[PDB]
């Protein structure tokens, strides 16, 4: 039950991972065979639920590409359900301050370490409690990513990253443009001054600094400045646009 | 992507509704077909969830009936939720006060307006990101329906009129005829002033009252008050009593 | 795992019936509860298939009303999979003689009455097998109704009401008028003329007549002349007339 | 409408149960039949949400087995929502003082005596309707049983014996042994002992003491002690375990 | 309740279309915006049946694009069923033969000119008995394309062109390369020279012929040389190779 | 993508297996690990159709075990549709004679050896084009078993084992007691030598012999005549069984 995402991280190797909103085990099989480092199931923005994930981690299970779920809030309920079908790393939105950066990383960890709710016999996490010493193996192999979305969240940062159990930091580019005052154009140079910053002041702390952007350049930008989870990319949109351009070549 | 169904109200044009309660996105077509101007798709008291939601809002986007969506409690999680799957009229339950109201209106919306939560490439609302100026409209086209069930609420009504960004208010009877002590009787002639109260103080705002009630001359009686959205049946009681009466009409047959 | 339905067209009780289509284990449920003999499950002109029939059949169950199942086709492979689940009534469609009715007994029957294959540890039908006996008890339990609605079915209905193993024989309006050249019109004279006629010949042969008609006035003529198992709605229609009327009474009208 | 279940619980009868994790209307079907006073639709642990639990209230509704459900927390919204599918019998987790147990009570419950919310024209619940008088009697046939699974609320425990409505008081041995130190050993002496103290202090208080354990010899001592439902298996283990050991025997030693 | 697609092909008028194999109503909506003229729905080769064509039917239903179903096979009961949800143009496979033709189309319309089962009240098709007359129009609106997908196919086209109510034949590259020695490879110069010699025989014929291929070159050679219904992609190649390729640029390799 | 279950039969290897009718990609996880050599998935007897058995070899896939899939007739279009998602070893029931048998291999099989429809772009089969020169590899990882189940089967088992594609033969033993006339009884002796005479035959054939039993004496027996793929055990039954027991040890009377 090695978390081999979580590893990758300590070890400074960057990862780079598509964004999956089409919410379908089908579609999740066959993007996990697209070389991916890592996939994230959006729990937040996509008409995903806990029985949705479970499908997908399924689906993922025999490749390469590993798994990050994002739940639709930092919830301490829907956390102990995305981690009791087999959630390893939970990437969690909108977390504002040390305090509810501290609850998500509560959130994952059984007692005393945190309050994570037990219940091992019914778990695929445990598989069923093939696993042995599940419970006492389990805490050590959760990556606890957080997501900075906000000015205030920006405030709180160096807080944040003082919480310990915080294996990453997550920037949102566009709630955070929004919240900055650029909704849509997360490219601006003042959202991009924040985001530069905020990734330097992660990676200066030991954290690992993540990120989504579409734009391959800033990807590569961000990397350059010590990003180590780079999302490159969505489903939905590749699907889309690749569609509609091809329609278009035709005169459709 | 504009909001017909909020124009509509806007303009004081009576809005006539069924209430889904059948969770299925293939009755739902069938009921799109049959000349509602809108339909509700109840998330409070039916076995619905987001994942439901949406293949109801396809089932009926092909047709004129407006969708208008109830979730199952004034949660911003939940809202963004909706909202992304292509949701725009909400009918909130259990609105209390307006302190309640405004936090409806700022889940609908993003920044700085409210606290909408921002993921345009993967929402069905923004036709994935097709919609270039999504962002900057969708605040616009959304309609902010709230209900008001209790005593306690009837009480706050005049200061969540006030709202901005309420553009209706929806008077859940079945809900104030029990918080006044009146369950299953919303006959009841305290009850009925209540309502009508309500229904008069609303139109005098300037806002677009709203109703539920399955008898249909009260319905009239309350579109003369000035009532602009009034769903006027439940598809699982029209489908059980339907069903009931035509069993009745053979009986118990005689063993020959 | 007694088979009421078939008890009762023993009994001679007529059993008025609602057709269902929603292909719904929620408004199965719904409708389970309105107070009808029995309850047809369309597996032919609605979007079911084995499995959405399986979770009628349990929405159903606790209820007094009976469920039968209609396959898409008088299929062997089709009727062991919806016997299996645990249909225990079949309403086969488009049965044009004896052959295809013998085929359609045959179907619900171990060997040797029968071809029906063998699965009972894995079958709701026996309760995976918890049902003792269930090999020696089933074959009495299957209720087979055949569906006549061409004109060649009808000239045929002599030799259909010789099967054994048949036990009701029901008319389809809607194919039949159709085939007489009557489409949308089952009301039209030559057409109850066939579907009367009919019904007759079935009553005097011992077996049960049924069939399915929106019109309560044809429906009560029907079970005059001896229909016993007669569905007299349809839930797709009972909801669509409704709701379509209800929106008229409050628009322009 | 009668809750069968909460009769049982007030009449001091010792109610044997199933944990259901395997989250299927199927296999809940299967189970519905084994013999069992109760099963549990564990909405916590395993995946279900509102509409699976529907499917396997629908299920097991013709057994004579009672479904329990399990909510994910304590939230009134969820127990709306369940209630409404038809769930007359609530397991909540984590009831760590004496206000949440009043707050789950008051989420079953109409005005004016709680905060449920009423819809009950389109409740499985009430039978769409088809229930009088519904809203009048369901307040009694709520069951309202709470989980006590940290030291806080076993130090808690006296006073949410005191709350009217809880009908019973369940440990959760898997969380209480992992609050006490003893992750994954609830077997430990000390862990035990807290069990054993808290089941006297709701049996001495009136109510009925519940439990989940799979050893079966602890079970017994448990039934023994007072305990009232008492739940003896895990489906998910069932199976595996048994499987597991038939795929060994065919296997080297 | 009139088939537009139909039209188009009765006009002259090439539909470019994008096959659908993701088997689901989220995506199938999500493509249907996406501006092509036709959208089919794989119920052969992907994990599909009745109700996930209904669900994608549904999904797509508000948009511009038209969809056409192919079913598992020839099977009269199937394309009753396929019907009865919407269905109004079917893409059959393997039809060998006029015959086989002939019963394609009497499996779509109701008698006396077919054998399509009635059952309007609690049909999609006839919005359950909302469109007025349903079952008088119904024959008139069905659009049947033929796939020819082997040498033997090919050898009858002259007859199965002279098939009353066929009113397209769609050449199936993949069936047809692998039954001529190629393994489903149709890149070579004879597969290439039977596919293009067939469109214009046609066309000629005055029926549409259609096809696949994702190749856009050869695409575009095809409606050069009268093809009608084209269909220039397909959706699990698309995501696939979008995501490979993105992959491949930061490095992350599968191949 | 070699079919290691194949192989296995092909050496010689004895397989013991899990017959799944539970329908349930939830369920197929938790018992892909629970040690079996192969786990059969009934689409002739279990509520299953081909998106189920998709979702169930998705399940089993990161597991050791090797699934089989049973479609509910020896049809060809199923068997098209049944391996487009994937399925590389199937049982296929009642089969009568040699005709239908080479009628068996010949759905599996891409021409000139078969009729296999193509479709390898949109195929989990082919892990949408990513496995290369999958059409050319693909007809020798198909492993074709087919069930004798009838007098008539056992009267032409020398014939079907004279096909070649044949690599498997099982005994159905519920079918084959009803047509027998002991239906619900395998366990009569006329049953069980009809069922021995034919594994030797098989075995002595070259090709590998097949049976469920949930009798394990029996099992053990058959494995002993060369019995090479043996199901000993339907996880219905195990759970119920299980399930009532539990029950009856606190009181629960039937
Ligand atoms: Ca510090
Ligand atoms: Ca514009
Ligand atoms: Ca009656
Ligand atoms: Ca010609
Ligand atoms: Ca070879
Ligand atoms: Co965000
Ligand atoms: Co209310
Ligand atoms: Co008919
Ligand atoms: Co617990
Ligand atoms: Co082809
Ligand atoms: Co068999």
């Amino acid at each position: 039950m090695e978390n081999s995402f979580k590893a990758a991280l300590k070890a400074g190797r960057p990862q780079i991972g598509l964004w999956l909103g089409l919410s379908s085990s089908y579609s999740a099989e066959l993007l996990a065979g697209a070389g991916f480092d890592w996939l994230l199931i959006d729990g937040e923005h996509a008409p995903n639920n806990v029985q949705t994930v479970l499908t997908q981690l399924q689906a993922i299970a025999p490749y390469p590409s590993q798994p990050v779920v994002a739940p639709s809030w930092n919830d301490p309920v829907q956390i102990k359900q995305l981690l009791d079908v087999g959630t390893q790393t939970l990437l969690v939105p909108m977390v504002q301050n040390a305090d509810e950066a501290r609850e998500a990383v509560r959130a994952t960890r059984y007692p005393p370490a945190g309050i994570r709710g037990v219940g091992s016999a019914l778990a695929r996490a445990s598989r069923w409690n093939r696993i042995p010493d599940y419970l006492q193996k389990a805490n050590d192999q959760m990556c606890v990513l957080v997501q900075i979305e906000t000015r205030e969240a920006m405030k709180n940062l160096p807080q944040i990253l003082d919480v310990e159990g915080v294996d990453g930091v997550f920037i949102g580019p566009a709630d955070l443009s929004a919240d900055m005052g650029y909704a849509g154009n997360p490219q601006h140079p003042e959202v991009q001054a924040a985001i530069e910053q905020a990734i330097v002041q992660i990676r200066e702390s030991g954290k690992a600094p993540g990120i989504l952007i579409a734009n391959e350049q800033l990807a590569k930008r961000y990397l350059e400045l010590g990003a180590l989870f780079v999302a490159v990319g969505v489903d939905t949109t590749l699907l889309a646009r690749a569609a509609e351009a091809l329609a278009a070549r035709f005169g459709a």
